[PDB]
RNA sequence: AAAGAUCUGGGCUGUGU
RNA sequence: GCCCAGACC
RNA sequence: ACACAGA
RNA sequence: ACACAGAGACG
């Protein structure tokens, strides 16, 4: 590489121009590493390099074979010598002799290189090397190597004349570049090859003599020293090992290290595997006897017929084989009644009695409106009067009743045996009635699944014709009024036209026949949560009505983990409208009534009911915009629109699991149209997962429209269509319907499953199907174990692997690690990972997670039957461990290990996980096995951290392997190359893998010393014991006989009587025994490690065949692998340079990608059938689909989970997480008007959990709420639409406060905080106060505070802890030592909220739900007294809160002053800039335009934090206060950055109990909190879009929606652009600007405040014109432009040579935007800086700062000199930003004609003083004008 | 009830009388 | 760092 | 000591 | 009505 040209290649403007940080990777191939021969005879070090090794990349050849010499004093300097050797050849030049000369400290600064061109342009250009292997050390250099230099730099700059500097960084390390320099990919490589010999010469010079390196932290050398103590002194008693675990023979470990693989045998198995291979290919494809693709593909069409059909006979053969039922999809009726006024009275008269004679529902119903018309059921009318008198009450405690409640809407009907029997039939009161005959037989018919040849059309019909979308005619009704009520007055904030197109797009939306049903449904999901802990006694219901429907309902609740009993009943009359559809439960006729038979639903059933309105409407919305329907557009839907609501609506109200499940298997079903040829589609390799017992006609509807569609892939694959430069896929569609549609739709069709709710309860007799997953893989464990580590075989059984294959894998993964690290690679490891099992700590344990309690006491059943057990969390053993004295981790595994080996086992119990596609168990083990092992897991983690593919362990591998495919076959191969992928995943991936391999393979690559370590504790996983649930084994202990059509029941239940002796459960044991298998996840990182081995064996045989060819000639190619625990793709890109070489070649390239599921059974890897194989331009990792240039991420996806029940307690925190849910739809691919629509549903939502169906005072709260719009008081917040999602919720507070009464509220609050004192009541620190602060000031309680009090007294912690931490403040900010600051870090956790809350709270959703009936009126709200003040009590109700809030904080004058504004909001100024920036789109106009269809993740960054402080306050602190290396800098960098600190707080001291007894903290932990967050926030959003002050522009307007750009004067604009832009000069262009404001006609201007280019344009078509006068006249009333002079010029002075200088006090004084400004300036003979800002008004601080910041950018005038004005202000400007008042490092803000062209820049001026010029109008030419 | 991990974002019968 | 949410294994 | 180097 | 190739719940 050469320092000139790269340094010439840079682009320089004027000023100091940092640029941009890029980034490069590891990329091409690299030749092998030259001989090193590294002597140290203590004159130098002298290196022998020898000759880079013959390779042709034109990679490697900066490096000179040759002796060197490098110096000892010199030698600790070697990876930043050697790597940047040759870049730069010099040493240091310092800034004084390329610099003008500053007198600060910084004039002996060293930048590595200051160059500088011939013009005059200066690069500093500075050099760093890290030897961190993830991104974040390159960020963490680049950021430092920025701020030691950035500050001189600039103070140097402002005393330049005519300056340009950039000041590029270069950061080298193993894998990566980052560098601001326009570096080709060659010298990034060059660089890093470099650093790696440099590292290798370091690496062994550290070796060879200690005293070359420089002395390391006291801290890191008593870890490393303790770990090599532990791993030393450490004796496992392997002989005890062996005695104890199974295959625990440590000889197979030292065979498996000293005899290498087998050549002969690994040659041979891989021919045999070829031909094997070949044949199934050949076989099941058809290839032999040589037809064509269309009578193959008739084969596989016919072959998919007869398996399905097999599929389908072997269902039915077991089902009851009816054809015809009546059985409802939907368990509600189809009512539509029109909405009615708010009332939940019960009012019922006369007619009673044709009730009576109407069947059983018919009798039941009549009592019950007849004990209410008597008076004998309690509070049938609602009182909001009396309610409301509870809500105002001053005194609760008195006048709120207790005893009222139990009787509350409870009537007990006198029903006869018959009625009681019909009921019991349904399951009320139900086990009572169980041995009748017609229970039994109904019982008995319970259990028979379906026949897949069921009659299930009326689905069919109801998905393609419903009336689901029609418009109900209900907008003007109640609970329409209400919602458009509340959506309008947070749509008053930014009350635009696309606010209201928008709002009327989501109220139309709002009024269709599916969302009005929804609404009453989660109204009785809500009433039905309350009734939930509304208890009833034997013969009691409850009887309630809807609050805006005429729909009544009778509930019989149970136990809350049992069913909720309901039947409903509405009047015909009532029933207005109806949905269509045969997919209903039918009803009763009851003469003048409609009633509905009784229902279940259970406590999770209900979630999905309560969620169904946001649910229908995100659904609608998504599937019109991926239909191409604006929202702003009205039309009648389509058939797929209503397919695609209609299946939402079916699998969001039918809820089961293998209703989900079979549309999820669909993914895999339809990937296999991509495959292609030589290989067919095989979508019949799913047949095996679709085969179980079918108990609805949906699953039956659904499992045949799903082998429909596996017939159909299986005889039409996918076309390719490549066009332009694009590849496009034809012949998509719908798996469920059937209808042809686009790429992105179909991927996202594959996820409508997942409106099925995760969060099910698993009942006890679903609890078996866990055990026997794990039963079968443990009765496949080989009865020999030849092959479970020792030997070598060609035809693996089960769990089996071969020694040799595995030798070869692990040799392969160093060789490609060592080519990546350097040859002393294992060197480096050892010190990483001594590093990392020292330092860690006890407490680090101390997670929130669950452990098992599983020991020998709980074994015998029957000593246990009648306890019960229960999980601990791993917090209490490490907190027990910890106060015995325990304090590392290393002193806690020696122990732990001796337990363990002590039980014989490992402690394991079991649970089933909440997740969607299928079946998954999941492990917990004791906190000895988790203590065991984590060491292990941290070992694996550190060598998987230095493998070249593997994705856990290196989160950038996730993409950049994929997408760097292209360039790396681009180079290899030349252009028009064809790419041809495998996406594989494993069958049953933990429970295949026996632990000896995974202990061989992890050894491999460990150095021996933690050998004995890790045989050990792999070992205690080949006998591991795992508890079963002891309710199902109870129920299990009175059965001793079975009766079951399952053999693994009647196993199980005789294994426990010990009727059978079997290998996994004894006679009366609780738990079954397992040898085989890691557990899930448990052993991630080393199964990870194994799986790297594997694939990079995989990439060097497919290199060799390659490299081999079919006839003899090389096939050229690139092979790329990338790897996950199980997930894998393989990506081979070649160019076969004509057309009958590419067949061959693709036939090649097929049998390569198809031998790996012969393969892997070698290793223990098992392919699984999810697996899509040769599949060209397309490749899926992790649910990421690459389709060529189309990135397709599920946005469906994450819109389904878009509005979750939050848990937390703050009413405003809500908000934030439903912020944090918006911007993952956002960035998973949906535009900014679906996010705002998604937001509409959110806030509906929002305002159904705070009681808007429920609570009868709802109106009142309502009505409050509109005169204050709270958010910390339930007041939901609307972002902006054409930027939804993108900006926070914090953004939108700022917002708030700038725009609605809310500043007046916060406003009030900073004054009253700001008047008390430390020892007042309700003091708080005003420094650590925001607005977050302020908006989470009201709380909700959920938890029980006595559990986590209970647990409070079982772990001892000190009571004064806060008082002893005070004492040592050190405890804060570095590990602990001993037992007493590990007790306080202890104690600091557990009383943290977070922790807190957590433990407190279990499940509290179905509580959060019913909250709506009593959050409005009852006093369950805690206030921070501090800011809504002392109460007459401690807890209040939300309307008592109101009225506080209406009578205090309402009352007070004035809003947000600028220094409130600055302190609440730090980042108002940013906030600022983009609101300005939102402003200018307000209006829906724009052109439909081409998607363009190039997809890629692209981030965006905004509020970016400013340029305040060198490092973290914390680590400046730290060091300033307690000695601790914690920054980077010298000590006179570290006391420049501690003025700058001192500066912002003068209360800060070196001392301190001088800094807690000066500052507003009452404790010093308060401290560490506000100094942990002063830098505020820095937001970065990734976008999926079209491959890119301006990005934010663009993403509005190409995001809004797709396909559409969100947009005589235009044309003007398109004429000036192209001039100003043009290859013309100044004369040449200056006419024609003229000419054109000559010839056309422009508005005369007005009077706008805000920035519009148009009467710019305007006011110089005017200049030009002199139509009105004087130009400045006209510029004044039109507020654009900044107008004034100097009412005291400076002292002008001729600089020596051609430059001119001033020294006085200067005083300027003019308008900018409506404004008299007044400026001071000084000088000094080198530069200028402002004194004081003057302004008559803070209307427009914000622009007006802005405008100076413009003036003085062209006047030469910098903010970067403090003034000593100690006085009141009401802002200060540092660095043209705003400050608070209390600041003292910058300037004060107090109250009080020709036109030039310069580059691309179009400028009316006029002259100020002598050789200084001045602006008046400026108009910049966009690339969006033409 | 909620294991081992990776990313990204954020935070620091209270019952309807 | 700690806690929370979502997605992924 | 200043100025360098930085898992 | 929920669960389930009849292992449970319906107090
Ligand atoms: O929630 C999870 C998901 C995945 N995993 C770990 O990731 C592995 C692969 O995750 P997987 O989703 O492929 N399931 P797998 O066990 O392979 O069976 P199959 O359905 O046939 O593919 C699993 O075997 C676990 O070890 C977890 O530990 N927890
Ligand atoms: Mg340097
Ligand atoms: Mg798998
Ligand atoms: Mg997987």
């Amino acid at each position: 590489m050469n320092l000139e040209v790269l340094c010439g290649r840079i682009n320089v403007e004027n000023g100091l121009s940092l640029g941009e940080p890029g980034l490069y990777d590891q990329i091409y191939d690299r030749p092998g590493l030259p001989d090193l021969d590294v002597t140290v005879d203590a004159t130098g070090v002298t290196v022998d390099i020898g000759a880079v090794p013959d390779s042709a990349s034109q990679l490697g050849s900066s490096i000179n074979a040759g002796l060197i010499t490098i110096q000892l004093s010199e030698a600790y300097k070697i990876n930043h010598d050697f790597t940047f050797s040759g870049l730069s050849k010099t040493t240091d030049r310092r800034l004084s002799e390329v610099f003008p000369i500053t007198h600060d400290g910084s004039d002996g600064m060293t930048p590595a290189v200051i160059h500088t061109r011939l013009d005059g342009t200066i690069v500093v250009v500075e050099f760093s090397t890290t030897r961190s292997h993830n991104i974040g050390g390159l960020e963490a250099a680049y950021r430092t190597k920025i701020e030691k230099y950035r500050d001189p730099i600039s103070r140097r700059v402002d005393i330049m004349e005519n300056p340009r500097v950039f000041f590029g960084v270069i950061v080298v390390s193993s894998g990566g570049v980052l560098s601001n320099m326009p570096l080709t990919q060659d010298e990034a490589e060059e660089l890093m090859y470099r650093f790696c010999i440099a590292n290798e010469i370091y690496t062994k010079a550290r070796s060879m003599d200690a005293d070359i390196e420089l002395q390391k932290s006291e801290e890191e050398l008593e870890a490393i020293s303790r770990a090599l103590s532990f791993f030393s002194l450490f004796e496992p008693n392997i002989e005890r090992v062996e005695g104890t675990f199974p295959n625990s023979e440590i000889k197979m470990l030292e065979q498996f290290l000293s005899t290498p693989a087998d050549v002969d045998f690994i040659t041979k198995t891989l021919k045999a595997k070829e031909v094997e291979a070949y044949a199934d290919l050949c076989d099941s494809h058809y290839l032999k006897p040589e037809k064509t693709i269309q009578e193959r593909l008739e084969i596989n069409r016919c072959e998919a017929i007869d398996k399905t059909q097999d599929l389908l006979a072997g269902l039915h053969a077991r089902s009851n084989k009816q054809t015809s039922l009546n059985r409802g999809t939907v368990k509600l009726p189809p009512w539509l009644p029109k909405p009615s006024s708010e009332s939940i009275d019960i009012k019922t008269d006369s007619g009673f009695g044709s009730l009576m004679d109407h069947g059983a529902y018919g009798e039941l119903w009549a009592k019950c409106l007849l004990d209410v018309s008597l008076g004998n059921v309690e509070g049938v009318v609602s009182d909001p009067a009396k309610e409301l008198d509870i809500a105002i009450s001053d005194d609760p405690e008195k006048d709120t009743p207790k005893e009222a409640k139990i009787t509350y809407r409870r009537f007990k009907p006198a029903l006869s045996s018959s009625a009681r029997q019909e009921f019991s039939l349904q399951g009320v009161e139900g086990k009572k009635w169980k041995r009748m005959a017609a229970n039994q037989k109904k019982e008995k018919e319970s259990h028979e699944t379906l026949s897949p040849f069921l009659d299930v059309e009326d689905i069919g019909d109801f998905l393609t014709f419903n009336n689901l979308l029609t418009d109900s005619r209900y907008g003007d009704e109640s609970i329409q009024r209400a919602v458009s009520i509340l959506l309008e007055k947070a749509s008053a904030m930014q009350d635009t036209e696309l606010t209201h197109a928008l709002n009327d797009s989501f109220k139309r939306n709002l009024s269709s026949n599916v969302v009005q049903w929804s609404l009453w449904v989660s109204c009785l999901a809500q009433e039905l949560a309350s009734a939930l802990k509304q208890h009833c006694r034997a013969g009691e219901f409850i009887i309630k009505k809807l609050k805006f429907w005429p729909i009544y309902v009778i509930i019989k609740p149970t136990k809350s983990s049992s069913h909720i009993f309901y039947s409903l009943g509405i009047r015909k009359a009532d029933v207005t409208r109806r949905l269509t559809g045969r997919v209903f439960s039918d009803t009763i006729d009851a003469g003048e009534w409609e009633l509905t038979e009784f229902k279940s639903l259970k406590t999770c059933k209900l979630t999905n009911l309560v969620n169904l309105p946001c649910t229908m409407l995100n659904s609608i919305a998504f599937w019109r915009e991926k239909l191409g329907v604006a929202p702003w557009l009205v039309r009648k839907p389509c058939s797929e629109l209503r397919e695609q609501v209609g299946l939402t609506f079916l699998i969001s109200l039918e809820d089961k699991s293998k209703t989900e499940e079979i549309i999820t298997l669909t993914r895999y079903t339809q990937m296999e149209g991509f495959v292609s040829p030589p290989m067919l589609p095989k979508p019949q390799k799913m047949l095996g997962k679709l085969d179980g017992p079918l108990r609805t006609k949906l699953q039956v509807y659904l499992l045949r429209k799903h082998l429909d569609c596996m017939v159909r892939i299986a005889s039409q694959p996918f076309s390719l269509i490549p066009r332009e430069g694009r590849v496009e896929w034809g012949g998509t569609f719908h798996a469920i319907s059937g209808r042809s549609t686009n790429l992105e739709n179909m991927v996202n069709s594959w996820y409508i499953g997942y409106y099925k709710n995760k969060e099910e309860s698993t009942e006890l007799n679903a609890l078996g199907e866990m055990y026997k997953k794990i039963v079968e893989m443990e009765e496949d464990k080989p009865s020999s174990p030849e092959f479970l580590g020792w030997g070598d075989t060609d035809s693996p059984k089960k769990h089996e692997f071969s020694r040799s294959f595995l030798r070869a894998a692990c040799s392969s993964l160093e060789r490609e690690i060592a080519q990546r690290h350097g040859r002393q690679w294992k060197q480096n490891l050892e010190e990483r990972v001594l590093r990392e099992i020292g330092t860690k700590n006890i407490l680090d344990l101390a997670s929130m997670k669950a452990t098992s309690n599983f020991s020998k006491d709980w074994e015998l059943y029957s000593e246990v039957q009648t306890k019960e057990y229960h999980r601990s969390k791993l917090l209490e053993k490490m907190a027990t461990l910890i106060e015995k004295g325990v304090m590392w981790y290393i002193d806690a595994v020696g122990q732990a290990w001796k337990a363990v080996l002590d039980d014989g086992c490992m402690r394991i119990c079991l649970f089933k996980k909440n997740q969607h596609g299928g079946l998954r168990e999941i492990y917990v083990m004791d906190a000895n096995a988790r203590l065991v092992q984590f060491g292990v897991e941290t070992m694996a983690r550190c060598v998987c951290e230095l493998s070249p593919h593997e994705t856990v362990a290196n989160p950038r591998l996730k993409n950049s392997i994929i997408e760097n495919h292209g360039l790396k076959s681009a180079r290899s191969l030349g252009p028009g190359s064809i790419n041809i992928n495998s996406s594989n995943d494993a069958k049953k991936w933990n429970q295949g893998h026996y632990t000896t391999k995974l202990a061989l393979v992890l050894c491999w690559f460990m150095p021996a010393k933690f050998h004995r370590f890790i045989w050990a504790a792999i070992s205690m996983f080949r006998r591991k014991k795992m508890m079963v649930d002891l309710r199902f084994l109870a129920h299990l202990s009175s059965k001793s006989e079975s009766r079951s059509s399952d053999p693994f029941r009647e196993a199980m239940t005789d294994a426990f009587h010990g009727n059978r002796d079997v290998s996994w459960m004894d006679k009366g044991r609780t738990y079954i025994k397992t040898e085989t298998g890691m557990m899930q996840g448990i052993l991630h990182f080393t199964s990870s490690l194994l799986h790297s081995c594997v694939q990079s064996f995989y990439k060097s045989y497919f290199v060799s065949k390659l490299k081999e060819g079919y006839m003899g000639e090389s096939i050229s190619g690139v092979v790329d692998v990338i790897e996950g625990s199980d997930d894998s793709a393989i990506m081979i890109s070649i160019r076969p340079k004509s057309d009958m070489d590419e067949v061959r070649s693709r036939f090649f390239v097929a049998n390569l990608l198809h031998s790996v599921k012969f393969l892997n059974p070698l290793f223990g890897i098992y392919s699984s059938e999810k697996s899509t194989v040769n599949t060209v331009y397309c490749v899926e990792y992790n649910s990421e689909f690459h389709f060529h240039r189309h990135l397709v991420r599920p946005t469906l996806r994450w819109i389904a989970a878009s509005h979750q029940i939050s848990e937390t307690e703050a009413l405003a925190s809500r908000q934030e997480d439903y912020s944090n849910l918006l911007t993952q739809c956002l960035e998973g691919g949906a535009s900014f008007s679906l996010t705002y629509l998604i937001q509409c549903a959110q806030l509906l939502h929002h305002y159904m959990l705070l009681g808007l169906c429920l609570h009868p005072l709802f109106g009142t709260f309502m009505g409050m709420l509109i005169s204050d719009p709270d958010p910390a008081l339930g007041f939901f917040l609307m972002d902006n639409p054409a930027f939804a999602g993108g900006a926070g919720f914090r953004f939108n507070l700022w917002r708030a406060c700038k725009t609605t009464d809310l500043g007046r509220k916060y406003a009030y609050y900073f004054n009253e905080i700001q008047g008390k004192t430390k020892g007042d009541e309700d003091y708080r620190a005003l420094d650590a106060t925001s607005g977050g602060t302020l908006s989470h000031s009201v709380m909700v309680y959920w938890g029980d505070r006595k559990k986590y009090q209970a647990l409070l007294n079982r772990m001892g912690l000190p009571e004064d802890w806060v008082e002893q931490i005070d004492e040592n403040p050190g405890v804060l900010y570095r590990r602990a030592a001993n037992k007493k600051e590990l007790l306080l870090k202890l104690a600091e956790k557990v009383h943290s909220p977070g922790v807190t809350s957590s433990l407190s709270k279990g499940h509290v959703v179905p509580r959060v739900v019913a909250a709506g009936v009593y959050l409005l009126s009852r006093h369950c709200f805690r206030f921070s007294s501090s800011i809504h003040g002392r109460g007459s009590t401690q807890k209040a109700s939300l309307i008592k809160l109101l009225m506080m809030s209406s009578i205090s904080a309402m009352k007070h004058g004035g809003s947000l002053n600028p220094n409130q504004e600055r302190m609440l909001f730090p980042q108002a100024q940013e906030y600022d800039r983009v609101c300005t920036l939102l402003e200018e789109v307000e209006h829906l106009t724009g052109k439909f335009v081409v998607r363009e269809r190039n997809i890629v993740r692209s981030r965006i960054d905004l509020f970016q934090e400013p340029v305040d402080l060198r490092c973290k306050a914390e680590d400046l602190v730290s060091e300033v206060w307690f000695g601790l290396k914690r920054t980077k800098l010298g000590p006179r960098l570290l006391k420049e950055e501690w003025d700058k600190l001192r500066a912002s707080f003068a209360w800060l001291s070196t001392d301190p109990s001088e800094t807690l007894r000066d500052g507003p903290f009452l404790s010093h932990v308060q401290f560490r909190n506000f100094i942990a967050h002063v830098d505020a926030k820095s937001r970065s959003v990734r976008l999926l879009g079209a491959p890119v002050v301006t990005t934010i522009s663009q993403v509005v307007r190409m995001n809004f929606f797709p396909g559409f750009s969100l947009e005589s004067i235009s044309i003007l604009k398109h004429v000036l652009f192209m001039v100003l832009n043009g290859p013309y000069t100044e004369e040449y262009k200056l006419e024609m600007i003229i000419e054109a404001f000559s010839t056309l006609v422009i508005p005369q201007p007005s009077e706008v405040i805000r920035k519009s280019r148009t009467m710019t344009l305007c006011l110089l078509s005017n200049y030009l014109s002199s139509r009105g006068g004087s130009i400045l006249d006209q510029i004044e009333r039109a507020q654009s432009g900044t107008l004034g002079g100097f009412s005291k010029p400076q002292k002008t002075f001729v600089r020596p040579g051609g430059g001119v200088g001033y020294k006085g006090k200067g005083v300027w004084t003019g308008v900018m935007e409506d404004t008299h400004v007044q400026i001071l300036i000084d000088g000094d003979g080198t530069s200028n800086w402002l004194e004081e800002i003057r302004l008559s008004s803070d209307a427009r601080l914000y622009d007006v700062i802005e405008s100076i910041r413009r003036l003085c950018d062209d006047l030469g005038i910098n903010n970067r000199v403090a003034s000593a004005y100690r006085g009141h202000c009401m802002v200060r400007l540092s660095g043209f930003k705003i400050k608070p008042a209390s600041r003292t490092d910058g300037c004060p803000v107090r109250i009080m004609v020709k036109m030039r062209v310069r580059g691309d820049i179009l400028n009316l001026s006029v002259t100020i003083q002598e050789g200084r010029v001045m602006n008046i109008l400026s108009y910049r030419p966009r690339d969006t004008d033409i």
